[PDB]
């Protein structure tokens, strides 16, 4: 029978004013036999009408998937409003309702350090800069690297890890060519998180 | 109906001759209407009778789960022998078999580095040491720390992550007391991997003396 998953906005979309956060309801395992699904949306129990809906056939398994995305405003998310989708379909005994909201909770800024390559690695052609990001709450975060305003396309983030502290940590590893490092370039680890002034901090390292 | 999952040994158990590596067959969704499950085990097609087999009740769901763990020899795993469990039940249209072995593939030793802590952190009462582990293949690795030669408790590991050259990396973070660090205590990140000589390396750090 059909199931419904509700998704919050991406952290970066809600913490940066130029972006476009979305709350999304996804209805999965809609039978070919009962294909018609009615989705309706609510913000603090007031019905709203701006959601964009798409329907995908999954012919291979005789099902369909319906995706409904509500475009939201950053302040409504940050102030705690409840976003609710109600899903109706003839194969359900009653409508399924899913709700989501920003959980109220403690907020700890991460400490962010950019660490140079180890001495033992300098003898190589390329090597690893480490962005260490510790002590943050809640777990939602975004971490990216740039150089001279160019997004580097060769870094890897670890998954976030719960520290024995109650807080979370992660690391991001940037691979850099020796030549780029020796010509004096600035590498910037930028971290987006609820704790940070203007929701953003950027730490830079070079030779 | 019932289904079967097979699991490999933990890498630390296999790489260390004092420990007891197991290969495990788990049978889920066994109906309490046909509760009896027979598991047999084979190592390159020869039947072995050393496994320990338990049944856990899941009465909330009128189901059972059967866990059969076969204690294996370290060299059978490492040399690529096939471990196989055959599962028989009354309600099964026919016996289910699962097989597992260690894939043959290239082996690249981990590069292990303990990163020196920033000065701002060392003035605090408690701070973090970071062990960075890169370029290893295969993914299976065990990482921990010692202080003065005794295995530490207060550390956390990241998951391994696939790097862009086809090797893996990870990081390990140990929490350290300033008072212990100032005492000149030795801190060591210990790494177990099949690519290392004697399957172990250590990298150490302490206060400047
Ligand atoms: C195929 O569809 C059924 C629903 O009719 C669902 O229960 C099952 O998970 C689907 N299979 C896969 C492999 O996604
Ligand atoms: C309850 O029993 C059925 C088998 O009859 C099983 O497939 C199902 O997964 C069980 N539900 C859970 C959550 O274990
Ligand atoms: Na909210
Ligand atoms: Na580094
Ligand atoms: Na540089
Ligand atoms: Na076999
Ligand atoms: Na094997
Ligand atoms: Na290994």
């Amino acid at each position: 029978g059909p199931s419904v998953f509700i998704f919050p906005p991406k952290i970066k979309d809600v913490l940066m004013i130029s972006l476009s956060p979305m709350v999304t309801c996804v209805v999965v395992d809609v039978s070919e036999d009962d294909p018609d699904v009615q989705i309706s949306w609510f913000v603090n129990n007031v019905e709203v009408h701006t959601a964009q809906t798409q329907t995908h056939r999954e012919d291979y398994n005789s099902t369909l998937r319906v995706v409904s995305a509500l475009p939201i405003q950053h302040q409504d998310w940050m102030s705690g409003k409840e976003f609710k989708c109600k899903v109706n379909n003839r194969a359900l005994p009653s409508p399924i309702e899913k709700t989501i909201s920003k959980p109220r909770g403690p907020v700890r800024a991460p400490q962010v350090y950019v660490l140079p390559p180890p001495a033992e690695e300098m003898t190589k052609k390329e090597f690893s800069l480490t962005c260490m990001i510790t002590g943050f709450l809640p777990a939602e975060i975004a971490v990216d690297w740039t150089s001279n305003g160019r997004t580097e396309q060769n870094y890897k983030n670890t998954a976030t890890v719960l520290d024995s502290d109650g807080s979370y940590f992660m690391y991001s590893k940037l691979r850099v060519q020796k030549s780029t490092w020796e010509r004096g370039s600035l590498f910037a680890c930028s971290v987006v998180h609820e704790g940070l002034h203007n929701h953003l901090t950027t730490k830079t390292i070079s030779r």
